[PDB]
């Protein structure tokens, strides 16, 4: 069986979610109906899912997303990790925290400065729900962020072109 | 044989260095010559000696501190720790930023130079979790006794399952330990 | 169950893809359409894949390659290679610096812009030994057999004890391999 | 028993040579005539013992040199290592060759190119036995070089600030 993480980005970046159904609620029930005709497993950190609630008005949709799709803390299941992924992620978030400066930069701006520093340590959290999450299933990472998948890479994370989810699912009946 | 790891705070921290002496290089050096005599191994991550150097002239006592305290890397490559090690970094780095800005807010006032003194609490902001995740990988990579003047990591350590002491009962122990 | 990791060589050398078809993308369609039906495995290391993207448009045959041919990043964690990828890694940057010099004079005398071409002949140097150790590094981990058309890459495989085939029998294998 | 690695820095910077005699042969020496008597097993690669010859004349202290320290190829001695180090490596000679391409800018310049990388080649392959040594031996590397210091940091060796090599070894009959 082939287990999948799913990334927020799957149903709310067009280019991939346009796979599935022009129209975004669309392309999600539709999603929702294959994955229960696929021999695979689908899990997505809980943090991602809170935000992907957040940010599409799911409905009815919600529960039936919470037949098809495992919603797991990677925080408090309490993961044991080779030490070298602590230090590569230290850079990660140090680097992600320097983008949210330069971008406090370009927009006193005590405002701008919090506001940007707090969605960078936001992105490095729920960047490494998903790759933790990844890495303790040995799980395929499916994701529309190039960045999350450069950083899947670097520490061996297994990966699919988002836009070829459906396709793949199909041909796992 | 009791090992121990040694954050700065336990010879920046009057309140723990006073158990040595009220003299700072005066206690350091007092540390140094029980640690000559002891059935105790003593360690420090490197980041958080280089730290200690900066805040600390030893001079002549900084080669002593370095024979009787081993000062180890802990990027250590077969080791396992727990994953939790990276959620609290994240959530120091959250609240020393915040910290950091209000205190660039502040010294900016009494001085472009915002932009300069905002880039300088991040870095510092930075650099201070990484030592504090030193500190705690090394306790948990040795089994270590952890010694921190600082209860901010004590907390921590407490959480990860760290072994810790009153860091005010470094030397009554030291005295035990000596052959 | 046969065991092989690609070069982009296969797919890009037409003394290797003629034995699929003299269409360079018919040639792939036949490998893709062979790799469909077998007791074989196929990788590819995640950056020779995105080679063999920039040189070769697939199309609506990616798709299927990437299904049929797994990639994979072999930056392993728990895993222990030879040291000498790192010498071989060495030696063969030496070699492509020394040949992307000659190759940026040329360019240059053709057309500030030497300093540009110099720099950029580096890069691709780097990223062809680094491609080239992804190569020999999954087919060391998967303990697979290595398909190129690229005799310097079979050496190196030959001197780390890497199993070779000759590339031109890709086919005839495949076909004993099917279902 | 201790084991250390040395690098040429050792006994080529005097701000490290200075501590066993300001004159830099007897320096040596010293070096030599203390580890004799000193409980501490002394390793330099093969590579960094071939630099320190070319550049002191050692003459009748070569010999002698050679009965107190051990001089180890660990290329030749198939090491293995953990694949996280072997693209840590790389990143490494990544950022040297840009290095000497900076060097060679600030100097047709075809002459002055390929001198500065194949410095900086050789500057990585000699690193890397170094380091490589050290890992194999579980050693206590000995340098002058800053940078190197930091890297064996990054991969957890462990080091000594080489001005107090004397001290130490002095405290170790």
């Amino acid at each position: 069986m082939d287990t999948f993480v799913l990334d927020t980005s799957v149903f709310t970046n067009p280019d991939v979610y346009h796979q599935f159904e022009e129209d975004q609620l669309g392309a999600i029930e539709n999603f929702i109906s294959l994955a229960s005709h696929t021999n695979a497993n689908f899990f997505m950190p809980t943090s991602v899912y809170y935000e992907f609630t957040k940010m599409v008005s799911l409905g009815d949709l919600a529960p039936k997303f919470e037949l098809v799709v495992r919603i797991r803390s990677p925080r408090k299941w309490g993961l044991m990790v080779p030490a070298e992924f602590l230090y590569e992620f230290i850079e990660e978030v140090r680097y992600r925290i320097n983008k949210g400066l330069r971008i406090a930069e370009e927009h006193r701006l005590r405002e701008k400065y919090r506001e940007a520093l707090r969605a960078g340590i936001i992105d490095s959290k729920e960047d490494v729900d998903v790759l933790l999450l990844s890495y303790e299933l040995d799980a395929i990472l499916v994701s529309g962020d190039e960045g999350l998948r450069k950083w899947a890479d670097r520490v061996g994370i297994k990966l699919i072109d988002p836009k070829n989810l459906r396709y793949i699912m199909e041909n796992l009946t």
